[PDB]
């Protein structure tokens, strides 16, 4: 029972977080197997509307770029996820976000994730440096922590909300 089935990527570089931000907000569970591309459906309440969420996660194919255009398909929301404590995978935003922009649809609503915040003494990527990127490019943005429950909750209640709020408005096109 549904108004709208939203899916969702996680994507980002390997070792981010990604894997635990859904099992945080499916399962409510961390870890410290996965044959292929998988999801996790959850169920939220936006606006007097229940929107399913199809989440979808890696078998760690970031770890080679192999992910596929497959993979995007039909997204409709992304959570761009980087490790606050490993610049890199801050640096390598950009080309996760192009390969969004690409692969996926013009429409994707895309959060930043700066996960694992609560690595603060390790933090390499600022948050102003972080929220300032994702402003420019109108991604929206939220620093979480997996490990901590920090923020999950919210950031899939936001990208969600964020699409709902989009797509409720448009007529079919
Ligand atoms: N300290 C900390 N570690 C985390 C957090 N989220 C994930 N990890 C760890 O980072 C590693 C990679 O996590 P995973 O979810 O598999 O990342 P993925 O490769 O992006 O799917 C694992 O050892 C996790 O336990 C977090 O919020 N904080
Ligand atoms: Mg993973």
């Amino acid at each position: 029972m549904y108004d709208y089935l939203f899916k969702v990527v996680l994507i980002g570089d390997s070792g981010v977080g990604k894997s635990n931000l859904l099992s945080r907000f499916t399962r409510n569970e961390f870890n410290l197997s996965t044959i292929g591309v998988e999801f996790a459906t959850r169920s939220i309440q936006v606006d007097g509307k229940t929107i399913k969420a199809q989440i979808w996660d890696t078998a760690g194919q970031e770890r080679y770029r192999r992910i596929t255009s497959a993979y995007y398909r039909g997204a409709v929301g992304a959570l761009l996820v980087y490790d606050i404590a490993k610049h890199l995978t801050y640096e390598n935003v950009e080309r996760w976000l192009k390969e969004l922009r690409d692969h996926a649809d013009s429409n994707i609503v895309i959060m930043l994730v700066g996960n694992k915040s609560d690595l603060r003494h390790l933090r390499a990527v600022p948050t102003d440096e972080a929220r300032a990127f994702a402003e420019k490019n109108n991604l929206s943005f939220i620093e979480t922590s997996a490990l901590d429950s920090t923020n999950v909750e919210e950031a899939f209640k936001n990208i969600l909300t964020e699409i709902y709020r989009i797509v409720s408005q448009k007529q079919i096109a």
